[PDB]
């Protein structure tokens, strides 16, 4: 089998993207936030309390002839960014570009915290890391994917997110209309539950490729490029007027300056970001200072190639036994 479904930026800055899926029967479509970072599936429901609801579409498994609640099992998530939610669960059939998985466990929350209840674009999290992460008590759960695998013609997924425009999650096969060249391939380690892999440098605009090697995550759910503090010094220092702002939280730039470029390594081949890519627009309305895509990863313990990078690029998500990355230009 395979599936393929769209994924749609939910504001102007691609702050993070939204794929339709379908929970239980008859189906329940919600926008959920496809996240390779984490292995929850988790939804807004008919459960989650009254207040923290604004906006969303929910989950209603009493509407579901499929939906069987999953007998004490509980979830409780926090992010990196702080944000965080728990619940209940039920088993259910849900579906992804035509893709089925019966069976499946659906978190349903109880609880949100203000940012998810702020945000009104996204139903949920549907997580695509390795399911040792699935915080699900007292038997872990697995994604989407991992139920998938075995049915899917091949053990893989692929990520073709836009730049402030649609993309592509397919499930199953390898589009090779979708991208240029060839996919570069490089080693994965699952040891922290992520598609953890290791970059071979970078350049910043015109400049000499910096041969170094970078270990970090391919994240979906971040929107942003978190790298080292040197490297992200070395590509600000391009932008006249740049620099870390510790009350904004990050790097800032003039809004009328001209981003340089950032390219990263993988293998001997090279994925470039335009510097467009880079720019979060005005810290708040109507201000000259802009918020960078590219931050420092420091205090986070880990580099995160976020959507800033994943854009960028064709991403492979390859399953197999062991697993690897893929990455092409497109
Ligand atoms: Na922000």
């Amino acid at each position: 089998s395979t599936g393929s479904a769209t994924t749609t930026p939910i504001d102007s800055l691609d702050d993070a993207y939204i794929t339709p899926v379908q929970i239980g029967t008859p189906a329940q479509t919600l926008n959920l936030d496809f996240d390779t970072g984490s292995s929850d599936l988790w939804v807004f429901s008919s459960e989650t309390t009254a207040s923290e609801v604004d906006g969303q579409t929910i989950y209603t498994p009493s509407k579901s002839t499929t939906a069987k609640l999953l007998s004490g099992a509980t979830w409780s998530i926090s992010y990196g960014d702080g944000s965080s939610s728990s619940g209940d669960v039920y088993t259910d059939t849900v579906s992804v570009g035509g893709l089925t998985v019966t069976g499946q466990a659906v978190e349903s929350a109880k609880k949100v915290s203000s940012s998810f209840t702020e945000d009104s674009t996204i139903d949920g999290l549907l997580g695509l890391a390795f399911s040792t992460l699935n915080t699900v008590s007292p038997t872990q759960q697995k994604t989407f994917f991992d139920n998938a695998k075995a049915s899917l013609d091949s053990p893989v997924f692929t990520a073709d997110l836009g730049y402030h425009a649609p993309g592509t999650y397919n499930f199953g096969f390898i589009d090779t209309t979708a991208y240029t060249g060839s996919i570069t391939y490089t080693a994965v380690s699952t040891k922290q539950g992520f598609w953890e892999w290791t970059s071979t440098g970078y350049a910043v605009g015109s400049g000499t490729f910096k041969s170094t090697s970078i270990d970090g995550i391919a994240d979906t759910g971040t929107t942003l490029l978190y790298l080292p503090a040197t490297v992200v010094s070395a590509y600000w220092a391009q932008v006249s007027g740049a620099k870390s702002s510790s009350s904004v939280g990050g790097y800032v730039f003039p809004c009328s300056a001209t981003l340089p470029s950032f390219t990263f390594g993988v293998g001997s081949a090279r994925i470039v970001i335009p510097g467009d890519y880079i720019d979060f627009g005005p810290i708040s309305t109507g201000s000259s200072s802009c918020f960078g895509g590219i931050q420092s990863s420091a205090g986070i313990g880990i580099n995160i190639f976020g959507d800033v990078a994943l854009k960028a690029a064709f991403v492979v998500f390859n399953g197999a036994t062991t697993p690897t990355l893929g990455f092409a230009s497109k």
